[PDB]
């Protein structure tokens, strides 16, 4: 169960398996082995109807997203050192935009040029 009176703000995305992105280092990529059961394998999001825009809209799903842990981890005195969270916001946000690549659909209907 879960009972959270803010996070219901926003809805959970695609959904991937050990989302690994490859960062391009050996350590920041074996990092992600160890951790990768704490780790968020998914974002937070809206289907793109009350927060639009793309730049300024990455930006913010990926802050608010990332936020809802990392004020987390600094409520008992955050493990997730610096290199820990900047996987995380480098992941956040291509989750971001992988879930945004879905909904491709509805902007160019809703608008076009």
């Amino acid at each position: 169960g879960s009972v959270v009176g803010g996070l219901g703000g926003y809805m959970l995305g695609s959904a991937m398996s050990r989302p690994l992105i490859h960062f391009g280092n050996d350590y920041e990529d074996r990092y992600y082995r160890e951790n990768m059961y704490r780790y968020p394998n998914q974002v937070y999001y809206r289907p793109v109807d009350r927060y639009s825009n793309q730049n300024n809209f990455v930006h913010d799903c990926v802050n608010i997203t990332v936020k809802q842990h990392t004020v987390t981890t600094t409520t008992k005195g955050e493990n997730f050192t610096e290199t820990d969270i900047k996987i995380m916001e480098r992941v956040v946000e291509q989750m971001c935009i992988t879930q945004y690549q879905r909904e491709s659909q509805a902007y160019y209907q809703r608008g076009a040029s």
